[PDB]
């Protein structure tokens, strides 16, 4: 299993040589201070595709297996992020820092995300030292004695170094989500200081006002300068509960396998008669599929979720400058276990998912994937002849998927890949859960609606990014794109008469610039990467890439941080694909993108794309104007996106012929006879329910 | 109250065909084998009530309209020959009859926008297999093994003005228990059928293999004088090309779906209801499929929602091909609509219901098993949220689906028309489009026409589109239309002046008149559009309901086209009118055949009219690009092909109505998650017998 995620034994066996190596002075990242050293991330490092290919196609010995591991070195004159490989696996003999020879020297220490143990620093400050400043004014508004929890935010400041957050106060609601209940104040915490003793308040705001200090605000209160209104910390209804008042009624459907599952899952491998490949989940990145082969023959080497970004508006200061750059706190690291018969069938396969990160010892997200077989209720194809000759030829679809979800505080990303019988894949990004909102003062009219009593439902568009590593009848592909155009001529055989002439026209890209479309701009109808070989009738064989994609309009390029997610600017690019260009974002951009640790539009650089190995990177997204029916959740009823990959001319007839599933009868025949129909031929066990448990 | 949408029974059908057999003076044909000059009733099927007094009846229990029924006859025996819209009386027992043609189209229907009889394809199939293939045995005999083992195929207009009946006719090879439709032979003949008498039937031109002819005894001439190079093509084969049962063995079974404690929903009649939506369904026997007075949890949301037409426009280098424009609706979506197999349409323990008609007939006809009702389980959450945080805990909801289905197959697509009612309010309308591809001989330049597909087999390049009827009553009749999205303001961050952000704000417009709210296909239309009440929710924003599209719409056919306008809709990705009793449909069972001059062109409903305030309708066109390629092989699947739209609620409501449901799912950390009381998944842990299978049969 050359493309699985480490696991307990691999995490343990790094952690312990890396304890060794780095004689100690080296703390707990659970508990670790700025000014410390301690392990942040320790996960699987991804082969070099060569090596890779070598041995899945070739029989040569399989690429050493090495780990990477994030550092915060904090106690030294000048500190710093490195990214260190560790030694061949099973048992670590070597260590390598790749750094600089990744970004061309050391990584800022302010790039590193906030950790958990620094989140609770900032608290211990806000609530012990700087709120009961003002417990005049938080008692009359906001039931102030504690009663009370922050919300972090986007990036950290305004120029590349700082590392200044905003953050809301939020009633602690118990049993529901406390995203809903904004009492109105903000406060802008600065905690650059590797000592958590100079950490400073720069701003608040409370009411549309801005202020210096707590002492400031609480002052024009006592001074009867600043109006108070109770906001109630209790209720019923969908803001306050996500529990239903309404008893349980008959089940819903239930699907389950007449003669047993017809797919296997061993460790990080999925097969099924039609269907191999890998999946996984980066700590950062999120999910990932490797080695995708169906009916033996690979597709894509690699399809894989870059980054999901959110960025906000609101006329509060918290809101109005969130750009979440979510790798930054990672789709991998958030994800969380999933609810069977809620998240997945109920009789899916679920799997665990291992991880080191912030701590020293490995732990577990139990039923953090799911794999199932699913019958969509609808014909792959069929038909029905009632002229010349009566026959009925039908095939039932059911799909093959695999399932994480990833919460990031407040919204549930569903991340799914779908495997279909045609020969296609499905990649789908579902937004779910609770929306972030903003206490409900002054003209809110251009920054969202009012969505329950006090709430904002603040204004935002959601984007995720995939890498999508085709590899069409070999690495060598070239990008075609297909359209349409009517040509006025007249009539051959009525030449008075004028025809509007529907055409075809094909034009291949040459050149990476010409495969990158902006949103906004429109691209064109079918667009493949194709081989220079071709199926049974001439045609290059092709994997079509077919968006589903509402995106928003993007973040504009004159902003000084835009760089930081320079993708979302684009529906679909293609490029070379370089070891050196592995991600399109990185989990150190959401700290500082204003100095990007990557910039995917350093990838389209005015390479060729003419017969090299090539990989697209598709973006897909929508906007945001929250609404009452967003209240407890959204739901995913049309908000999906992604993409298909839809073969072109890839195969010579439709695989799906040749379906051991398939439907056929003549009207000359008893269609109700188990030897002409296998749907004429003939107490699901149904294991005990059990819940991941929480951290 | 009544079931005032119902489609006629088969003794009602019964009754008004027998009401007109005594009426229209005799000489009346069973148009099953009419001719041109013959008398005949070509269809008969109901006639929707007009809106006033059906919601009269619905909500202010005033009485239900009269029950009529709407009967069209081909009147060829006289000396200016015409076609008849005729009302019948009230109905279980009619008692009277109106004549509505000139009250509706101004006017006579011009004979020749009649479609075209079954009987008439029969004698066209004679004068062309009796009268004239034999004019040319010699070439038939050594290219196509002739010795009919042909078949002809018929397409778009019939001619290049209007008045014109002049068809494009195909000739394949008769294929049996597989598509005929990928083995053309590479002749195509243009039959001119305007004449009443079939003996005046003459062809105005013949084509073979990349060749144009006068005739086929030209054409005839010119083989056995050596001075055709006639290319063979094989009459069979193997492979997806020449079957469509598989050549592999059943495996392990697919997945199967129950209720495990019984339905949770019910069909009586035209008419579903599940707790949180009731409805009515239907078939226009040439609009096809349909949705009335749908209500989430006793309150209406849409009056109508309805197929409206179906276009294909053809590209191609055979003459046949390239000059295709198939207008479906001259056809008929409910007239061509066909059984369901249980367990391939729908789900196995789906309910299935029958149709009846009467067409191109004198007695009802039943399609067996042409709807589906089901309940589907998505396998996706509706909802979810899983909480680490603060608090620990998690609720979500697994997304049930209530779905309704009838599937059309027009000669050689079959088009599945879904309609799907969301557990949150939602309603979802799908158009996939299956079956065989249409085909011709694989000859020239085929590069700029489409992608060779099977030996001597072009995919030729088409367009899909469908037009969609949705007549939303978004909390009562009258209706605002309003455009939201999004905008960047550059300002300067208000805590640090010489910093500078991208404001991101809303920006809502009310759409007053219809022209602001068409949206042609290629312009851009804002990200929210929605119909609105002038009426609040509980936090005082107007309740809306939103079209979401769901398109790859391709390049509309060009204005500059004398034919375009009987299918102008296809320009529009959606447009808003003021909805009129005598703006019914956007189409015509009579634009099929004469493009040219329109029964109805549906350009018109947008004519500078207020939509502030008034009973509004939407119409949606979805539709895309299609290449023909290897996978399309034996029929195209329906991945990927999913068009359509969203309606969703956008302030309708005070909160999410699923946060009520019955089916929600919700525990605490600090609670059993594997206990019966707290989680009604734990209590999981019989499935039902099957009914014995059956089909529904062919024609
Ligand atoms: C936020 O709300 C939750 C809800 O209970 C609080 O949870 C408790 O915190 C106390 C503090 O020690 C524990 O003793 C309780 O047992 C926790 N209860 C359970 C059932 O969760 C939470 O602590 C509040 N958090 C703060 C920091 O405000
Ligand atoms: C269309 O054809 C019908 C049938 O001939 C015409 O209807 C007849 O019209 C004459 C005079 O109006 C009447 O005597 C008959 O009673 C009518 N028969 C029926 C069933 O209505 C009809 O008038 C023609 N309409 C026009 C506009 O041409
Ligand atoms: C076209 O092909 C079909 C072959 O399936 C022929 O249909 C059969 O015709 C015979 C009579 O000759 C019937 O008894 C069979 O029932 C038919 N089979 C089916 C399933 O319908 C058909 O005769 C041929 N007709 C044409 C126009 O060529
Ligand atoms: C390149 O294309 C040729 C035909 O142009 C094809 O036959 C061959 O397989 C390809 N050769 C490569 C990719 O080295
Ligand atoms: C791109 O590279 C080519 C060299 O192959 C060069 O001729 C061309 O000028 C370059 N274009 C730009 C925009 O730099
Ligand atoms: C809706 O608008 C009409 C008139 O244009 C008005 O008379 C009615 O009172 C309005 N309802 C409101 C604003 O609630
Ligand atoms: C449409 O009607 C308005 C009156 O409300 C009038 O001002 C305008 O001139 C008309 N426009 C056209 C194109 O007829
Ligand atoms: O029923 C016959 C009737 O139909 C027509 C009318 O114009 C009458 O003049 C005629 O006599
Ligand atoms: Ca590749
Ligand atoms: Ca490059
Ligand atoms: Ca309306
Ligand atoms: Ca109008
Ligand atoms: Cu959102
Ligand atoms: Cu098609």
């Amino acid at each position: 299993q050359l493309f699985a995620d480490l696991s307990r034994e691999e995490l343990t066996a790094v952690m312990r040589f890396l304890t060794q190596r780095l004689g100690p002075g080296l703390v707990d990242a659970a508990q670790a201070r700025p000014s410390d050293n301690c392990v942040f991330s320790v996960e699987l490092q991804l082969p070099p595709k060569a090596a890779a290919l070598a041995h899945l196609d070739r029989g040569s010995p399989p690429p050493a297996r090495e780990a990477l591991a994030i550092v915060f070195f904090g106690r030294q004159p000048q500190p710093n992020v490195s990214e260190l490989v560790v030694g061949p696996l099973p048992h670590p003999s070597y260590m390598r820092d790749v750094t600089v020879e990744r970004h061309g020297g050391p990584l800022p220490y302010h790039r590193r995300p906030v950790l958990f143990q620094e989140y609770l620093d900032i608290d211990q400050m806000i609530f012990n030292r700087e709120l009961p400043q003002a417990s005049g004014l938080l008692h009359h508004c906001c039931f102030y004695k504690r009663n009370l929890v922050t919300m972090t935010t986007a990036p950290r400041g305004l120029q590349s170094g700082d590392r200044a957050t905003w953050f809301g106060l939020y009633y602690n609601i118990s049993g529901a989500g406390f995203f809903l209940h904004h009492v109105g104040l903000e406060l802008l915490v600065n905690h650059k200081a590797l000592d958590p003793a100079r950490w400073t308040i720069q701003k608040v705001f409370y009411q549309g006002r801005y202020y210096d200090s707590l002492a400031q605000l609480e002052a024009q209160f006592e001074a009867g300068l600043v109006n108070v209104v109770l906001i109630p910390d209790n209720g019923t209804g969908g803001s306050w509960s996500l529990k239903s008042p309404v008893p349980p009624g008959p089940a819903p459907p239930l699907q389950f396998y007449p003669q047993g599952p017809r797919f296997s899952v061993q460790g990080s491998r999925v097969a099924s008669s039609l269907w191999t490949f890998s999946f996984g989940l980066g700590a950062f990145s999120g999910p990932r599929i490797f080695d995708v082969r169906f009916q033996g023959e690979r597709l894509v080497y690699e399809i894989s979720l870059q980054e999901a970004l959110a960025i906000y508006g609101g006329n509060s200061p918290a809101a109005m400058t969130t750009r979440y750059v979510d790798g930054g706190f990672g789709m991998g690291k958030y994800t969380t276990p999933l609810t069977r018969g809620v998240d997945c069938p109920y009789l899916a396969t679920y799997v665990d998912w291992h991880f080191l990160l912030e701590s020293q010892a490995p732990k577990t997200i139990r039923d953090a994937f799911c794999v199932f077989e699913q019958n969509q209720g609808l014909p792959l194809r069929r038909h029905h002849s009632d002229l010349y000759s009566h026959y009925f030829g039908g095939l039932a679809e059911t799909v093959l998927v695999v399932r994480s979800m990833s919460t990031l505080l407040n919204y549930d990303y569903v991340w799914d890949t779908v495997f279909h019988p045609s020969g296609a894949i499905e990649i789908r990004f579902y937004a779910t859960g609770y929306i972030s909102s903003a206490f409900l003062f002054g003209a809110t009219g251009k920054y969202g609606n009012q969505v329950s009593e006090h709430t904002l439902g603040t204004v935002h568009t959601h984007s995720a990014h995939f890498k999508v590593d085709l590899d069409v009848a070999g690495l060598e592909n070239w990008v075609w794109a297909e359209d349409m155009v009517f040509v006025p001529m007249a009539v051959p055989w009525s030449p008075e008469h004028q025809l509007q002439r529907l055409q075809v026209t094909r034009k291949l890209l040459e050149m990476e610039e010409q495969a990158a479309f902006l949103v906004g701009s429109a691209t064109p109808r079918y667009l493949y990467l194709a081989s220079n070989h071709s199926n049974k009738w001439g045609h290059p064989r092709g994997y079509r890439i077919q968006m589903l994609s509402f995106a928003g309009e993007p973040l504009p390029q004159n902003s000084s941080m835009a760089r930081g997610f320079s993708w979302e600017r684009y529906q679909l690019a293609v490029t070379q694909r370089k070891e050196e260009e592995p991600s399109s974002s990185s989990v150190f951009n959401q700290n500082d993108p204003w100095a990007p640790t990557v910039d995917f539009s350093d990838f389209i650089n005015n390479e060729t794309i003419a017969g090299k190995d090539l990989v697209a990177w598709v973006t897909a997204g929508f906007l945001h104007i929250p609404h009452a029916e967003d209240i407890p959740n959204t739901v995913t009823v049309g908000n999906g996106v992604g993409f298909f990959l839809r073969p072109y001319n890839f195969f010579d007839e439709d695989p799906s012929f040749y379906s051991a599933d398939s439907i056929y009868f003549r009207g000359d025949q008893d269609a109700g006879a188990c030897e002409v129909n296998p749907l004429a031929c003939l107490a699901p066990d149904l294991p005990a329910f059990s819940h991941g448990g929480f951290s």
